[PDB]
């Protein structure tokens, strides 16, 4: 079989749900930042971050195994797309709030490595997660307004386990944002 | 500026959406049943039913696709903790297929996404994707899909592929006709 899915996982990954959702993005955090304002606090940081573990290991538990990632809030809103709001902590201490999620898609690479097919390793899988990130980076380079609404965190380690942290790691990148404005 | 997209797309659709909502199917379809059974009616069908139209953009709306499609109902949801979305919901529905005017079958009926992912592909703007890269993309698609569930007997033997292309310039080709066909065939 021909396992060369990296550019159709980035051109779907794009069409079917970034060009659509990443428009309206700002104008939901906005709103979500009116009707709680008095209560909730606010969320000053309006982009997407979407996590991309290289190793495509992507959990679907709301990180509730990392105790410094906590889930906060639904960001609301036939099909039905929502996105997800997260605290992140340091030290015990509240540090970071943003909206955050996995490029679901790198799912499809991990299930192809481990579905136990021949002609497809990790290393395979590691060729296949870096082209993809590679291609939606182009993509996105050419979207000005998309490119303004989200950031990607890529990286290497599991994103759960081991001395890797990764709310430091979304932390140095939501310091990195706070510079840029 | 790369464009081939059909097996990256069929690999997703099978492992994101396919392997997802095929396992559960059957017992949405029975919770629908026993809630509606006794006045909306039953649905005796429990396979998913996909439509792969080969070449022509899917229809946002299939009663718009065919006047002889008339949505039913929609199932009870399935929702689902994924990628850090908290409770994602994934939505299927009923429809019923006419036929001189009365009732002729009921089936969980939709249009496969990838194909609306490649429509929105040639219709962005961008420079090397034409109606005719688009049909071709959508034939390795439905290919490589077919491909990969001729190893996949759970999943097969929970949902039909109904693929066909439609005529442009007046020949005869009824939707509804071809869902029909379909389901009088399974029946055997
Ligand atoms: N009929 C149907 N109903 C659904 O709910 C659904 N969800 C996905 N799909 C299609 O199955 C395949 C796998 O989806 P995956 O989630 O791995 O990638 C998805 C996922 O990474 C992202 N995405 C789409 N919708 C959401 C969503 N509600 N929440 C988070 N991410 C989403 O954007 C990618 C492409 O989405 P679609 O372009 O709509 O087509 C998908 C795709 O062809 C669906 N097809």
């Amino acid at each position: 079989a021909n396992f060369n899915v990296a550019h159709g996982l980035a051109w779907s990954y794009y069409i079917g749900y970034l060009r659509l959702i990443l428009p309206g993005l700002r104008a939901r955090i906005q709103a979500y930042n009116q009707r709680h304002k008095n209560v909730l606090g606010g969320i000053g940081n309006h982009r997407l971050h979407i996590l991309f573990p290289l190793d495509c290991g992507v959990p679907d538990d709301l990180s509730v195994a990392d105790p410094n990632i906590r889930f906060l809030h639904e960001l609301p809103q036939g099909r039905v797309y929502t996105n997800s709001i997260y605290e992140l902590l340091e030290n015990g201490q509240p540090a970071g709030v943003c909206v955050l999620e996995y490029a679901t898609p790198l799912q499809t690479l991990f299930a192809m490595s481990q579905d136990g097919r021949a002609g497809f390793s990790r290393e395979d899988r590691l060729e296949q997660a870096k082209l993809f990130c590679r291609t939606l980076e182009d993509i996105l380079a050419d979207a000005p307004e998309a490119q303004n609404n989200c950031r990607l965190i890529v990286y290497q380690e599991p994103t759960e386990g081991g001395s890797f942290s990764l709310s430091q790691e979304i932390l140095r990148h939501l310091r990195q944002e706070e510079r840029e404005v």
